[PDB]
């Protein structure tokens, strides 16, 4: 009948999303068939009601109290159908599996929670209780002004406690994290491996039945075939276009291109914890010898801006002030001389192997990089690894300069800062390893304040302290785009680029 074809670059790593933290996984699991507690109204970053209808929060910042919807259903599959709807003990499961390392679910699937981790919810969080069937109270430890936003991301999508049960008696736990079960508008029908996964409408789903019938998510690698089938019609929706073909769409009457400006951020982190690195002087130093306009015109081919800040230029608390450093070589090879490196350096600088939404060629950027580090005496070897042990081994620390990107989840500046530069996240998502007691004082202190006026103060001081200590160099903000058939209405990019299909329609 009304049959979406997403056309997606990648299988995804997994279909639970407490356990991974990527979004191609997220767009293929929690985007489709869970909810949270609180969502974000499509196309922009206010909440609103979703598993919780409605919640009060205490004076002192540290109680929160849900009232739960009632008369919500989770998805039945071949393994399992539910005798009850939605309640507390739903919440409660999903928390407590990641909090309490002796959950019977926490190491199913030897899961990691990883933004669980980053997001620091292990110390935010003092309880999480069931007050009864339709109200549960959270107590935190300290104030989190973000904490009704965070509540809105993936990792902390609700899953069915039934499910948990039922799976777990049968001796097979890991397949409520293989098989989603959830109360979301979409519901899993099936995954074949390198292929597609299918979903259908949730014809009970809460808020009402969904406009699109059936999803498909066909993984189409080569993003030749992607622009081909899109314009043939097999396709509804492509990521990733190559650029030559993004210059066609543009103009393309069978194309509909959504296109934003991306909350997000590409980089080349620093390991600070990792001579040379740790000497402020040569990350300064490498900063100045790259020509960030060259990477623009031929890695983003204007498709995207050189960066200033890691935060994006449309979040609020970016600092306007605050400038780049300048491409001079120049001043780069004054700095590794004072640094005792006048005759340079041997180094690797790490290289993404798949495309995310801030860089549309992570080797191309490190290819010019290299060519900048070159001329002022730094010599390298690029050194790539699969996906997986890419992140693994950056976690680790392996790295000594590398290419990645970041989007924003929440809306808030916090949910930059604190994961790629809180000391907390070091082996977590702050790969630079940096660790600075005044950046820290300052995120703490802003993070607890209900006055935005305020936090946006602290966040512009600390972008000054960003440039001045240089853990990274600031690349680019990319333009997030969505190439859409003409037949699809009312579709809305995601402020944080996920593909959220609830609410499309299709005509004829
Ligand atoms: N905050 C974490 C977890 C969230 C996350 O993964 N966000 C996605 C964006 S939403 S997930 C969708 C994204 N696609 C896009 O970026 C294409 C444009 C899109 N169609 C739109 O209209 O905005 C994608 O496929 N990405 C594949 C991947 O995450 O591995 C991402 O790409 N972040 C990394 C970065 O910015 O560099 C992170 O950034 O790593």
């Amino acid at each position: 009948d009304k049959t979406f074809i997403n056309c997606v670059s990648r299988s995804p790593t997994g279909f639970s999303p407490a356990l991974v933290m990527d979004g191609i996984s997220y767009n293929a699991s929690s985007q489709q068939v869970y909810n949270r507690l609180v969502e974000f109204k499509r196309g922009s970053t206010d909440i609103e009601p979703a598993l919780a209808e409605s919640w009060t929060v205490s004076d002192d910042g540290l109680t929160y109290t849900f009232n739960l919807r009632k008369g919500v259903k989770f998805h039945s599959n071949k393994e399992f159908t539910p005798s009850r709807d939605f309640n507390a003990d739903d919440v409660v499961f999903s928390f407590q599996r990641q909090l309490d390392p002796n959950h019977p679910y926490h190491n199913v699937s030897k899961a990691t929670y990883p933004y669980f981790k980053a997001m620091k919810f292990s110390t935010l969080l003092k309880s999480v209780e069931k007050v009864d069937m339709h109200t549960v109270k959270i107590t935190l430890n300290r104030q989190d002004a973000t904490f009704l936003a965070s509540l809105g991301m993936d990792f902390i999508s609700i899953y069915s406690a039934e499910y948990a049960d039922k799976m777990l008696a049968a001796g097979k736990p890991e397949t409520i994290d293989t098989t989603p079960i959830g109360t979301g508008p979409f519901l899993f029908a099936g995954y074949q491996v390198d292929q597609k996964s299918r979903y259908l409408a949730h014809k009970e789903y809460w808020k009402g039945k969904a406009d699109i019938d059936r999803l498909i998510f066909e993984i189409v690698p080569d993003a030749t075939a992607r622009y081909a089938k899109l314009q043939a019609g097999a396709c509804d929706l492509i990521d990733f276009p190559n650029a030559a073909d993004l210059e066609k769409m543009k103009t393309d009457p069978k194309v509909n291109l959504h296109s934003q400006s991306g909350l997000n951020i590409a980089y080349i982190a620093f390991n600070t914890e990792k001579a040379p690195f740790d000497n402020v002087k040569v990350r300064q130093a490498l900063n100045y010898a790259v020509d960030k306009n060259a990477i623009i015109d031929a890695v983003y081919r204007g498709a995207g801006v050189a960066a200033k800040n890691p935060l994006p230029p449309t979040i609020w608390g970016y600092n306007n002030e605050i400038t780049g450093y300048e491409y001079s070589p120049e001043k780069a090879k004054q700095l590794l001389k004072e640094a005792g490196f006048e005759n340079g350096f041997e180094t690797d600088i790490w290289v993404q192997p798949v495309v995310r939404a801030s860089n549309p060629n992570p080797r191309r950027m490190a290819e010019l990089v290299q060519s900048d580090w070159e001329k002022v005496g730094v010599k390298s070897k690029l050194v790539s690894y699969e996906w997986g042990d890419y992140i693994k081994r950056t976690k680790a620390g392996e790295l000594t300069a590398g290419t990645y990107g970041w989007s924003g989840d929440n809306g808030d500046p916090d949910n930059f800062l604190s994961p790629l530069f809180g000391s907390e996240n070091v082996g977590n998502s702050n790969y630079a390893r940096f660790k600075n007691p005044e950046l820290d004082a300052l995120l703490h202190k802003a993070v607890g304040l209900s006055d935005k006026a305020e936090r946006a103060k602290i966040y512009e001081q600390a972008q000054v302290l960003l440039k001045e200590q240089a853990p990274w160099i600031n690349v680019a903000h990319s333009i997030n785009f969505a190439p859409t058939s003409k037949r699809v209405q009312d579709y809305k990019q995601s402020p944080f680029g996920y593909t959220y299909l609830y609410g499309t329609k299709l005509a004829d």
